[PDB]
């Protein structure tokens, strides 16, 4: 029941917490939390072991015992060749003082080293939405990239405090309306606060818009292939997206969910997560000039990508530095690599 390499040369610290011995931070050695008990080992191999049990003196009686216990789980694995002794608090021994040169720190309630303010931060997930529906009206979530808007059609991006209501050229004053509608839609309704909605037109997008999207290319008409709204896609089903917080605030956003992505998506400044998490793995790119937090952040959307899309939760999540991007990472069109 102990870390087991004990038999290792030198001195050994555990603090028994609940009934297990936990290997005490090799750092954090010589302060002792006065609530607890504790199990240090000293033994110069080819010299005499010393199995000490520390008390502390806020440690509850019992909660003693079971490190007595532990002493001789220990003891006995050692085969009685250690040397115990019941060093009190306070009250050691030179010997068990010799242990520790700089000296020994007690300390008292507090919380355990290491402790943290958790705080959960907002994540702003932006989205694209692409509205369809002569009578009943019904907006589909699509990635935020051009390759996704037309001419024909009406789109909302939510893009966290400014929603739009992007309007193809070709498209109606009608559904001009149902998309100004479910974009107010949203601002209200969707926990209202502050949020402003715009109108734009095809053509017109404001700064904004193009921050996200990137300078506009030449849009495609109207309703092309031969399928329905029956298959996701055409091929696949991986998706891509974007973590960054360099507006101040933690942005997600998906950058494709089409088969073959485009390199240019990739961001020096971001970290992005190559979800394939339905047949397998889900990738993490880490931009040369990212940072912890966007690193961190999309780690922890790769794990609600799991959640939300119930995915085996043995799925693996690979994270790639960049330049050191895996073969198989290279799901993008030609040329990567």
């Amino acid at each position: 029941p102990f870390p087991g390499s004990v038999q290792d040369p030198g001195l050994h610290v555990w603090r028994v917490e609940k009934l297990k011995p936990v290997p005490v931070a090799q750092e954090n050695q010589g302060v002792f939390f006065s609530g607890d008990s504790y199990l240090v080992l000293h033994n110069g191999p080819e010299e005499v072991s010393h199995l000490h049990l520390w008390i502390g003196q806020q440690s509850s009686r019992d909660e003693q015992g079971a490190c007595a216990v532990l002493a001789v789980q220990l003891d006995d694995y050692l085969g009685g060749r250690p040397v115990q002794h019941r060093e009190v608090q306070g009250n050691e021994s030179d010997l068990f003082m010799s242990y520790f040169p700089r000296g020994l720190k007690y300390q008292e309630g507090g919380v355990e080293s290491g402790f943290k303010h958790v705080v959960p931060n907002e994540v702003v997930v932006q989205r694209l939405y692409q509205v369809k529906g002569k009578k009943n009206i019904r907006a589909t979530e699509r990635a935020l990239n051009w390759d996704s808007f037309n001419t024909g059609d009406c789109f909302i991006l939510d893009l966290g405090q400014n929603i739009f209501a992007w309007c193809g050229g070709k498209s109606n004053i009608l559904e001009r309306n149902k998309a100004r509608d479910l974009a107010l839609a949203i601002r209200d309704s969707e926990r209202q606060g502050k949020a402003q909605v715009e109108i734009v037109t095809d053509g017109e997008e404001p700064a904004e818009m193009i921050q996200v999207l990137g300078p506009k290319p030449a849009l495609k008409e109207g309703n092309p292939e031969e399928d329905l709204t029956a298959d996701k896609a055409n091929a696949q089903a991986a998706a891509l997206y974007k973590v960054s917080d360099a507006t101040g605030q933690m942005n997600l956003t998906k950058v494709a969910d089409s088969s073959p992505f485009a390199l240019e998506l990739l961001i020096s400044d971001d970290c992005f997560v190559l979800d394939n998490g339905l047949c397998g793995k889900i990738y993490i790119w880490k931009g040369r000039k990212a940072n912890e937090k966007e690193r961190q952040a999309a780690l922890q959307v790769a794990e609600g990508f799991i959640s939300r899309m119930q995915y085996a939760p043995n799925t693996q999540v690979e994270i790639l530095p960049q330049g050191r991007e895996s073969p198989i990472f290279k799901q993008f069109f030609k040329d990567w690599k």
